[PDB]
């Protein structure tokens, strides 16, 4: 009962984290920029982990007994919130590049109405994608609860060749390739920027200062995105060597649960980096608490 125990004490602060995250951006107005929606929706993807994804991890881990589609929709409902926040980290990429590299037309492409227009698509291909097993790619009952009940157990109910190929290496390893990429381009040009400002006949520190913050602030998204990579390579990288190495000695249960436990841990970082990294954010939680 320790893993449960752990796993409900990531909950709590995955909820109270983002939902003050959320709060917060709803009052403070200097925080509702077109950035930030999309922020807002991997708050409510990764608050709905220890909402949904936890609670059902928790429940898959002893398994249990139900339909092919009550029993994918718990397995794969993870996969869900997971692929929301490959778009929104993605996005935040971008958006960050783009003020960088192009500030002026930033605001006539960066809309705050194409920021709630994108955040929904990224959803509906969210659920497709990790949906997917549901749509006929699965493995229920492949060679106890009855005819009609299967028994719901992760590893046996959804297939690997889903997990690696099109799961993996295609919407996750890809998007961080392109993540990856993005920052790429920011800080070498950002660092560009400087440097024709370091050739300028004029102060101008106007201009360095408000780069040095849109710097700062795409600095912050990469360590955002930085730690989701972290936190699920692991897991992939587990999977990687059960498939592709057959021979390869099964992940045991125990550091499973680790590497599964890792990618819950995720959702909880990102308040904690907000109220860190960005000053405007530490003061605004702070009015919150105390008030
Ligand atoms: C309930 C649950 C199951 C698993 C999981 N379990 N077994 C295998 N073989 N792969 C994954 C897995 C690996 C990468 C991405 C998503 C799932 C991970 C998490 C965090 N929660």
């Amino acid at each position: 009962s320790v893993y449960i125990t752990v796993e409900l004490a990531i909950a709590v602060l995955a909820i109270l984290g983002n939902v003050l995250v959320c709060w917060a951006v709803w009052l403070n107005s200097n925080l509702q920029n077109v950035t930030n929606y999309f922020v807002v929706s991997l708050a409510a993807a990764d608050i709905l982990v220890g909402v949904l994804a936890i609670p059902f991890a928790i429940t898959i881990s002893t398994g249990f007994c139900a339909a092919c589609h009550g029993c994918l929709f718990i397995a794969c409902f993870v996969l869900v919130l997971a692929q929301s926040s490959i778009f929104s980290l993605l996005a935040i990429a971008i958006d960050r590049y783009i003020a960088i590299a192009i500030p002026l037309r930033y605001n006539g492409l960066v809309t705050g109405t194409r920021a709630a227009g994108i955040i929904a698509i990224c959803w509906v291909l969210s659920f497709a994608i990790g949906l997917t097993p549901m749509l006929g790619w699965n493995n229920c009952g492949q060679p106890g609860c009855g005819e009609g009940q299967v028994a719901c157990l992760f590893e046996d109910v959804v297939p690997m060749n889903y997990m690696v190929y099109f799961n993996f290496f295609a919407c996750v390893l890809v998007p961080l390739l392109l993540m990856l990429g993005v920052y790429l381009r920011i800080f070498a040009a950002a660092r560009r920027q400087l440097k024709q400002m370091e050739s300028q006949p004029l102060p101008g520190e106007r201009a360095r200062s408000t780069l040095q913050k849109e710097v700062h602030a795409a600095k912050s998204a990469a360590i955002i995105a930085g730690l989701f990579a972290l936190c699920w390579l692991p897991l992939h990288i587990i999977n990687c060597f059960t498939f592709f190495c057959p021979d390869c000695s099964h992940a045991p249960l125990w550091l499973m649960y680790l590497a599964i436990v890792l990618a819950h841990t995720n959702s909880v970082v990102n308040p904690f980096i907000y109220a860190y990294r960005i000053r405007e954010f530490r003061q605004t939680f702070r009015k919150i608490i105390r008030s």
